[PDB]
């Protein structure tokens, strides 16, 4: 078991040029692959999740080249639905942004492809998406547990009236939205009830528009899609810096700055996680917005009690920042933390208690009361990049912290520790 021990960080200050957005990167790659023309993506993220998407595109026969640092990608669009037969297996690691979108996309036309991934991926739900694709005509088989990957896709999605559950993940609808335009018949996607992680739907629609396709969004309750469309290369496309990866650095400044500036995202960014900055401001930090940067300057840090459904990923960072806040912090409406890289409500509560906090692990919320002083702990990371990055912040105290399996950060941010070190100052 590899581990990394972080020594106490006296102050953080500086500028970080963010790695590309995982959410935007994987959507842009798939749309570029489906599109007509050559797409040049810059600031593409180089991380495990994007690598699994690139590998899947290579296996499907898509041609592309990558720059030395793997952040510039020139993709030759296929000019239509991707295809493979012979039950070709695409191994998708634990990349949900590859698994859900490809599960839908590869149902266009005929195909015989199997999607699988790491053990935990076989425990992350995909039934709501399968249900919706089958209502549209797709033939899909669960090869192991019903409602979970791995899946055997045999095609057949033609469009039509389809309902989709949006209560557990926004990714199922995202996958349907990206796929439906290329289906021969028009599609009307009806959301059954609640829709969580709504901002990710805006990211999907923004990317689809960039690639030449628009749809009729009726109050996020129903989506009208015209069939028979084609995606078109936007030419050169700049991938936004990752606003979720930014949360750690902005929070570090709120706790121990100094001023930390992250570049690559700004006030016009499409990522819902830029709203994480609003939360730090509510806690007492000072925030500055620019066209291509967001900065946070230490002020004070007071506990908050907020519904975090709009920023589920970045919200985890508030769970550890809460260790440094005055009062008890409560994060609500985050049930789906349970069905992500790990059950994040169980994991976060378990590890927070190890450094001294009193924590109530609610079914769909978490309440954190910080200790007078933190103590040393060896933090388990549950093969979850965000558990490692969140707990790195424990070192902004008087105690060191040991993070197990630090390389798990590579899922979305391979250079995380070197970047945190860049802004760490001894004086
Ligand atoms: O579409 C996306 O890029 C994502 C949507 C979110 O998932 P849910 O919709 O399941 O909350 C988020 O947690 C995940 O890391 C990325």
């Amino acid at each position: 078991m590899e581990s990394l021990t972080l020594q106490p960080i006296a102050r953080v200050d500086g500028t970080i040029n963010l790695p590309g957005s995982k959410s935007v990167s994987n959507r842009a790659l798939l749309l570029a692959a489906l599109a007509h023309g050559k797409t040049v993506l810059t600031n593409l993220l180089d991380s495990d999740d994007v690598r699994h998407m690139l590998n899947a595109l290579t296996a499907l026969g898509v041609s592309y080249t990558l720059s030395a640092d793997r952040t510039r990608c020139e993709i030759i669009g296929n000019g239509g639905p991707l295809h493979a037969e012979g039950a070709l297996e695409l191994f998708l690691g634990n990349a949900a942004t590859a698994m859900r979108p490809l599960a839908a996309a590869l149902c266009l036309g005929s195909n015989d492809i199997v999607l699988t991934g790491e053990p935990r991926m076989k425990e992350r739900p995909i039934g709501h998406l399968v249900d919706a694709l089958r209502l549209g005509g797709a033939k899909i088989t669960y090869l192991e547990q019903e409602n979970y990957p791995p899946l055997r896709l045999q095609g057949g999605f033609t469009g039509g009236n389809v309902d989709v559950d949006g209560s557990v993940s926004s990714q199922f609808l995202t996958a349907l939205l990206m796929t439906a335009p290329l289906a021969p018949e028009d599609t009307v996607i009806r959301i059954k009830g609640d829709l969580v992680s709504k901002p990710y739907i805006d990211i999907t629609l923004n990317l689809m528009k960039t690639f030449g396709v628009e749809i009729e969004n009726q109050h996020y309750q129903q989506f009208v899609v015209k069939g028979g469309q084609s995606y078109q290369s936007p030419g050169t496309y700049l991938v936004e810096g990752d606003a979720s990866s930014a949360s750690y650095f902005l929070a570090a400044a709120a706790i121990k700055g100094g001023t930390v500036k992250v570049t690559g995202i700004g006030r016009n960014s499409m990522q819902g996680d830029i709203r994480f900055a609003d939360v730090l401001e509510k806690m007492g930090a000072t925030i500055c917005w620019g066209d291509d940067y967001i900065s946070c300057t230490r002020g004070e840090l007071n506990a908050i009690d907020m519904d975090m459904n709009h920023i589920p990923d970045a919200a985890m960072t508030i769970a550890t920042a809460a260790l440094f806040a005055k009062g008890t912090t409560t994060l609500r409406n985050i049930y789906n933390w349970r069905v992500k890289e790990t059950d994040r409500l169980f994991a976060m509560a378990t590890e927070l208690r190890k450094v001294g906090a009193e924590v109530e692990e609610g079914h769909d919320y978490i309440r954190i009361t910080p200790p007078e002083k933190l103590n040393f702990a060896e933090i388990a990371t549950y093969n979850d990049h965000r558990m490692a990055m969140c707990f790195s912040l424990v070192a902004l105290s008087d105690t060191p912290v040991t993070i197990l399996d630090p390389k798990c950060t590579a899922k979305t941010f391979p250079d995380y520790f070197e970047q945190l070190a860049r802004i760490s100052q001894a004086a």
